[PDB]
């Protein structure tokens, strides 16, 4: 199995990386630094995880150290919802760049179709509970997207929990510049995402899956929910194959074509994660994973369900 996938910008994209959500500040510098010493080259940030000036110290350290080029590195941020704003977007780029302790992003992603009122707030409120909407039209945020290619800023541009609809709203986008190299979703065993993934790709657009071993970390986990990493059909796969069931859970997306972005700030686990390119699931294998699918989603963004560019309406 290769280790890149080539995007439509021309660009070579490592289809294994580091997810950073949740990854603790006074952790992720060393995380991001054994990630780099064991072979990542994809790192996957965001402004909202509160985290990338650690995640940069960790970068700036190891091309410091020269360990590795900045060429060889494939570094990934995303654009939050209060800043999608035309006037906005360039100042929220340079700040994660400046964070970042970089001069470009690889790719850089609409984090959300939804935007919200700028401000202070991540999720600024109404007084009866909401998200406060912004009026700006996502097409415009699109082209505000295309001026940092046009900047120097950014080497791609690309969207995040967009569905199909959405996604075809820019490919369809009078005086289309640059098309979406990328389309980030969740996507594992439980939430399997053919339609969506068959249509992105029919377009080109490389699929990056998140969450990809269900976010055991996530802040609002309860007892009764389905457990990937526990589910004793994929424990069963994984014993066949003398991996571990993370190992099998993020092997999975990269024989779909797609990027997979496994967090851990755990050293054992960063290394474990990484020994995936030596072994391969067979046809049998993926379907039985695929048939697992339940629609159960990680991240269905519940404060914001009557957002109008809410994207979890739609079948996909
Ligand atoms: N675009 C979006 O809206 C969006 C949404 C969600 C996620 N993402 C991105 O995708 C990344 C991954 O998703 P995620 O963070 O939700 O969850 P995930 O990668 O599915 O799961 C992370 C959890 O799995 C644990 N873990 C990692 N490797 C393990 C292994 N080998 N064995 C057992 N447990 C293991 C981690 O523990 P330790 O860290 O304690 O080792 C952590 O608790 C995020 O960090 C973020 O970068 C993007
Ligand atoms: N509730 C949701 O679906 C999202 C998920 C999400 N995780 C992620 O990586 N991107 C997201 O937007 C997230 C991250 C945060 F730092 C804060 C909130 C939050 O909520
Ligand atoms: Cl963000």
């Amino acid at each position: 199995m290769a280790s890149r996938i080539l995007l439509n910008n021309g660009a070579k994209m490592p289809i294994l990386g580091l997810g950073t959500w949740k990854s603790p500040p006074g952790q992720v510098t060393e995380a991001v630094k054994v990630a780099i010493d064991v072979g990542y080259r994809h790192i996957d940030c965001a402004h909202v995880y509160q985290n990338e000036n650690e995640v940069g110290v960790a970068i700036q350290e190891k091309l410091r150290e020269q360990v590795v080029k900045r060429e060889e590195l494939f570094i990934v941020s995303k654009l939050w919802c209060t800043y999608h704003e035309k006037g906005l977007v360039k100042g929220a780029c340079q700040k994660t760049l400046s964070d970042l302790k970089l001069d470009y992003l690889d790719l850089y992603l609409i984090h959300w179709p939804t935007g919200f009122k700028p401000g202070k707030e991540f999720f600024p409120l109404d007084e009866s509970g909401n998200v406060v909407p912004s009026d700006t039209n996502i097409l415009d945020t699109w082209a505000a997207m295309e001026e940092l290619v046009d900047e120097g800023l950014v080497k791609a541009i690309g969207i995040s929990n967009f569905n199909h609809l959405q996604v075809e709203m820019i490919l369809n986008k009078p005086g289309l510049k640059y098309k979406p190299a990328v389309n980030q979703i969740e996507c594992h065993p439980y939430l399997t995402q053919e339609k969506l993934i068959q249509y992105c790709q029919s377009k080109g657009i490389v699929v990056t899956a998140y969450s990809p071993l269900g976010s055991p970390d996530r802040p609002w986990a309860k007892p009764e929910d389905p457990s990937l990493l526990e589910d004793p059909r994929i424990k069963a796969i994984a014993a066949k194959h003398n991996k571990t069931t993370a190992q099998v859970l993020i092997r999975f997306p990269m024989q779909r074509n797609l990027v997979v972005i496994p967090k851990s700030v755990t050293p054992e686990r960063i290394a474990e994660n990484f020994k995936v390119f030596d072994f391969e699931l067979s046809s049998q294998d993926m379907t039985t994973l695929l048939s697992y699918n339940r629609n159960w989603r990680v991240c269905a963004l519940l404060s914001c369900t009557s957002h109008k560019d809410y994207p979890f309406h739609e079948e996909f």
